[PDB]
């Protein structure tokens, strides 16, 4: 068929308002397609596109596509976390970025190692529905807040798939207007569609009983995904995830080239007092965008959602016997993550994926690869903040 | 051998094989730091660096498939990545045209996420068939906000005071601008908070994004200060009131980097046919969504359905920092009635604080200049300084506001 | 005139005499030169209003115009209810004008609520709002969430040990042994699901329940403490840090009461025709939507608010608070409302409009309430004290009112907006 | 006696005769008949007690329980300076009790400070908090900046329209322009540099001036009005959607407000030896610290506070703002405060303490502070009505001294939380 066509002659086919076998050869055609448009049709030169896997990025990643780009990946490790060893990749381009982690971890290292706890796990969503009056916006809130009115939803919640198992629901009201806050864990995937798919057979479900009801959109912006709320802060989303270490005074010295006295004057002055002035909401920390980001996209998650997820309050008292040493903690309520599904389906991004030994779903316990990896990421934004906050100090 | 091997290296390690400098290192004849000198060539620094480390992976076969030869390490060492291992490919699509300001733009995309190419294409085209959207830059300057502790309250009061001051302004305005080039000290902004004082230093910064640039201005700024005032404590060159890298109502407010706005009329037959619903819809998702779904969120600066994924994507293809997605995706997505008959969408998206640059960081690398090649933005602007900059800022603001409309078309329709 | 100090304190310490047998100089004679410090003066002056009357005269020499104190009232004002519950170190009082505006139709009853202000024609414009309101129907109310909240923060040795914490609290084993020991503090104290918050080693923890007809702080703060020793048993290493740590959150601005309520979350609504918008507003329902939009919702956006979607809410919380003997620093929570206005009926011309108020705190017993003018000002509402057959019904009430007020105040002052001036 | 409506109405309509010639049965009686409307008793009865009468007995009637008004008091209160200032249809006015809390000890003074409440033990604890300050050598503050503000929003055809004003309200000589028509309406005005901010096709624009000693709301607003007028010379396709689009930001929470300031921003401090923090508060400056960091920071960052980065500021300004005449919703703003403690001294135990107070909307001359007692508390420190020489530092020393009180505040309530009990 397109394989006894040359180039310029399947060119000259779609031009004239009227399927190829090979999928490097389509992007080659939509490259050349695209030069047409361009004023420098050379640009394209420099962006590469040969002997990458189309295979798995067609119709379930990308589309028009016209080659990738490459992010440098670097190393910070090991970190020591729960007794074990992470190599932690981070792709960026921000130069001493892997190097001043990989600080931090050292500070880690020989303070003892860090400890962390996963304190709530469940994917959102956040749809808005409207009924006739405030009235029975009120009375529909009343229903869901039954055990009769909960469990109902539930099981249509549930129905969708193996993983949908429903948690308590949240709800606001706005007038007429109802936001309704589903949360449920998603085994390993971070979970947007299935929730979705589940949200949208309990807003069914609930039209059976409330029929006046409009479903004005299935996110009403109450999940909240890929914006600043502080919802997310508060209630979480996704994995919410504790991090702690102590660090001897030894080795503030030594590793960080200053003080816990110095440290601890910093973190209270910029990460709190600072942050505060400036009309923060979650954000008080540093740098752990940085982290989060860097993972993010070494390991085939969404990021995007670096927004929400790199929620951070960063806390550094003094510690030990002579309250010389400092303990440093993160914490972290809404870190959207997955080990499959997405970008995680990709082999480059499996790679990453398979050094932290959380690559693909946890056969023996759905759900843990996630769990450990958002584990990682709140122990490698720890640091991060010990890291810089020291260059800072000093 | 070992103790042979290591002669050869006094003279070189081309001279010995990848198995040899590994023995080398296992046993502790050289520690594994001294390998970035020793090694001529890059991609072979690389290489041993991830046969060293895949000893150590619980799974030793891990690397296979994270792709590492014929890349261009060289501007990446010790500029842009340290302890490399590879490269991470992100699938480029391209959005388009998008009609801009009289001029077409083909977006480049950077994403994993399934038809978010698609979608934000099709809001290109709802834009094109209704005649095009237009921008407009309302704001430039990257910010620094140290952190500065005087003895008393009273005393960080009284250096507020004497910032405040046209003499005193003036000293800091030159310390600042000696520095660089572009770096011009607009009008200082100034918080206090007991004996802390938080003062947040803006300047335009050429086409570069201007961290680094803004960062060395405020070293000899401070430096001069702490002349005038020799009590004060440099407590942290940043104390979180940039803001930068996080969530912060100042940027919000202030503005950070470019603030930008942009807007378009979409008739009704292209709100039906293109978008599968009706302006009233629109309006009326847009309003519960992102104005009061996002105020009963608790929501500062995210009013706004999907910003976020068309900054990331942007950011990624066109060698920006996309952790600065997080104060970048901050917007405002408008709609309202428009036309005679009021069945015509007028859209616009108000984005304060997009953090964005031509020049340095991963601009810098070859890969991200040509998707900034294809807007017709890479590297510096000789005619016009910071031009280029202000120019991807817009397509940023209207690629977003194209987003917008798709992603909310289908939420209407449901 | 004045007899030495000796003489005076042995007539005082004297039963059948006490302080009534001593001159106000004499008294005022003790105090410049201990022997009674001042505070006790409550304590030992034969009236309260004598009392004042000393501390008035005391209070005056040392101010730089002595004759400040001239217009400020005190006699014949009760004191007995105030002296050791509401204030101290009393000299007199600060009258509040009260208007009352109505009648606002609410719930098919009517209303004539009482307002404490000194703001001008604050009265006469939530009267206007109340007039709107009542030509188109009425409005209509309902109590979605109730109970006040307080918000300890506790701290572990190690985040580790804070959420072990945490976990425990969440299972329905642990919940119940720290609801048993809340809910057996008082007959009202009801514990309802606790919502924790980690910080590293700290742990915040809201509790929250009902608390009858009284605005409920000090009952559910002493639910807490019991609750806390009881936790404390299970986790020994356990250090309460503070009662309170700001996570309630009480008297100041948090999104926490935004988005999971405090005290009483309300709604009110209300259609009003387009012709009552017109010949009563003097505008238009068109432009009401419009302005409700660009300045309660897009303004309150760029501005950065987190529950002040709405004109002036504040203004109205405020005169009823002070009417009605609430504590008038909860304004600063109990303020947080968004108000919305659409396009409704048939023609699309006649102006829906709805006030959302989820954290309105607030009480008809207790405090303030314990005097007798701030409970006619109550009594006007029907609200005052304990409703017996059904607790909490009167706060319920009362709490349906203010959303109600603000409503009217609010489609009143944007009316006014709208029309340029 | 009583006599038929037609006959009442010639004498009501009989100019050198009047309302005063008829009985309160006979006004009431034509008020039921539907002869004259309520709102008119106002200027028809001759005295005003005696209109605040009548109301108050055609209100009885309407209430569930018609004795409901025996204790809200009205009788020989001064009408003269509330009718048509301060408050509408009134029916009274409402008692709050007024203690002191003083001497506290601040900028070298002492001011014994007025406060209106009816929360137990506020008085005696902030009492507490100034002893702990004057035994400690005492409060120092600095007014940082002061301003009232007004955030209209104005509509411009395309938001390629409103960017053009924008950028032309910020040329040198686009500027000039509106400073000329804002300061020209009075003698205090006195236009700072200009704020804006776009949402699509809408522009809000932050006005910005001292205004004497006055708050200065209705000052700046009519500045505003005659600001944007000329406004609409240069950009006639303007349209002024209102004169508050909520950018001011007034009686709501805003960010804006917090980073920007409104009206006075203002700095207190004290060091508090560690002798005179185990004497007067019972406490150790280390406690007093772990619970300000874990409470007033941290606690209040968990529950998403934007500017509630204290324990009680709203309770203190709340009391001083009903005592001294102020505007008490305008304590939603105000009240914004950040409390740090800190370790001073050779071994960390003395107390370094700090209140930042951005936002105190506050003034000595207007509305409240138009009426006699209010005035006496005004007097009591100092600072009533309006400096001739100096003009505005009475509005500021009342806002140092607020400062400094709430600083006195987070003083006693921090120690009585870090003791425990
Ligand atoms: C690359 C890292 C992240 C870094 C470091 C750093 O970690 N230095 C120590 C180091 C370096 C190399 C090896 C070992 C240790 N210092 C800075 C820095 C700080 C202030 C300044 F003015 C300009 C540069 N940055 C960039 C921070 C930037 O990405 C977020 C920052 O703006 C967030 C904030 O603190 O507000
Ligand atoms: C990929 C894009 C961005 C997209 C679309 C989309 O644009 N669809 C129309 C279309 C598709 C294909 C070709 C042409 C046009 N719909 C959804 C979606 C919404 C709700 C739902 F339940 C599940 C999927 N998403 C994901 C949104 C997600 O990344 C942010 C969203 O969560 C932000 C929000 O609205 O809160
Ligand atoms: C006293 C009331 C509350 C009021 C009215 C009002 O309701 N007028 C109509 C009316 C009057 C009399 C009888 C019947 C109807 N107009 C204003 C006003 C607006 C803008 C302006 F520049 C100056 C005065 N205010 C003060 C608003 C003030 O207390 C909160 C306001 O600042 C909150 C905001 O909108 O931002
Ligand atoms: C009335 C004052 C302000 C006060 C005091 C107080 O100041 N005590 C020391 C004192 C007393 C008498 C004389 C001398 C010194 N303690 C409490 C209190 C704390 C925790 C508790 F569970 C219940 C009561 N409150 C009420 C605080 C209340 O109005 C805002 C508070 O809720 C704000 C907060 O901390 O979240």
């Amino acid at each position: 068929g397109a394989k006894f066509l040359s180039d310029a002659e399947i060119i000259q086919l779609v031009n004239a308002k009227h399927l190829i076998e090979t999928h490097e050869r389509g992007v080659s055609i939509r490259r050349q397609l695209l030069s047409k448009k361009l004023s420098e049709p050379s640009s394209l030169q420099y962006l590469p596109y040969r002997d990458y896997n189309y295979s798995l990025v067609m119709g379930a990643c990308c589309e028009n596509v016209i080659g990738y780009m490459p992010i440098p990946v670097g190393v910070a490790g090991p970190l020591c976390l729960d007794e074990k060893e992470f190599q932690v990749p981070m792709a960026t381009t921000e130069g001493c970025l892997v190097a001043s982690t990989n600080r931090g971890c050292r500070a880690i290292g020989l303070g003892g190692g860090a400890s962390s706890r996963v304190l709530a796990d469940g994917m959102t969503r956040g749809p808005v529905v409207r009924l006739p009056r405030a009235c029975d916006s009120a009375e529909v809130k009343a229903w869901l807040e039954t055990s009769e009115g909960f469990a109902v939803i539930k099981e249509a919640f549930d129905s969708t798939s193996r993983f949908a198992r429903l948690q308590k629901l949240h709800t606001s009201i706005a007038g007429r207007n109802l936001y309704i806050r589903f949360q449920s864990r998603s085994g390993d995937a971070m979970g947007m569609n299935m929730i979705s798919k589940g949200t949208e057979k309990a807003l069914s479900k609930l039209h059976e009983y409330f029929p006046e009801m409009q479903i004005l959109a299935v996110s009403g912006n109450y999940c909240t995904d890929k914006k600043p709320a502080a919802i997310n802060w508060i209630e979480g989303r996704g994995k919410s995830v504790v991090c702690e270490a102590v660090i001897p005074a030894k080795v503030v010295r030594e590793v960080l080239k200053t003080t816990t006295e110095a440290m601890i004057e910093v973190n209270i002055n910029k990460n709190l007092v600072g942050s505060a002035m400036a009309g923060s909401i979650g954000g008080y920390n540093a740098h752990a965008a940085n982290i989060v980001t860097a993972i993010y996209i070494a390991c085939g998650q969404d990021a995007a959602q670096n927004v929400g997820s790199s929620n951070c309050i960063t806390l550094m008292e003094a510690s030990g016997p002579t309250n010389e040493d400092l303990y440093i903690s993160c914490t972290m309520p809404s870190i959207e993550i997955g080990t499959v599904g997405g970008g995680t389906n990709l082999l480059p991004q499996q790679a990453c994926l398979q050094m932290l030994g959380v690559q693909g779903a946890c056969k023996d316990n759905p759900g843990e690869n996630a769990r450990q990896l958002a584990r990682i990421v709140c122990g490698t934004v720890m640091a991060g903040e010990l890291s810089l906050m020291a260059a800072l100090a000093a």
